[PDB]
């Protein structure tokens, strides 16, 4: 099956945001689109951001991200909402 990327944090107002990876595609789903979002992925070796995307509310239900050309490394995944909401998970690209 696909691999769950567990998320921890606070997403005010069951968490509607879930993430999985299926091979080298990461999929985010949001069961209750209701705010603008930002997704940021940061490598854990240098703390460099490899991906950042500001996603308007209307487009926030579903996002795919190819991790296929990220270096083999562990990454921090953050999903933040405006004005609030902040979820964090971690995944490893092999």
């Amino acid at each position: 099956p696909v691999k769950d990327v567990e998320l921890d944090g606070r997403w005010d107002d069951n968490c509607p945001i879930t993430v999985f990876t299926d091979g080298y595609l990461l999929t985010l789903k949001n069961a209750s689109p209701d705010r603008d979002m930002t997704i940021r992925i940061t490598d854990m070796a240098k703390g460099g951001v490899v991906y950042e995307n500001d996603i308007p509310e209307v487009q926030s239900a579903y996002i795919t991200i190819s991790i296929a050309n990220f270096p083999a490394e562990e990454y921090k995944l953050e999903i933040t909402g405006t004005p609030s909401g902040h979820l964090t998970g971690y995944f490893t690209k092999e």
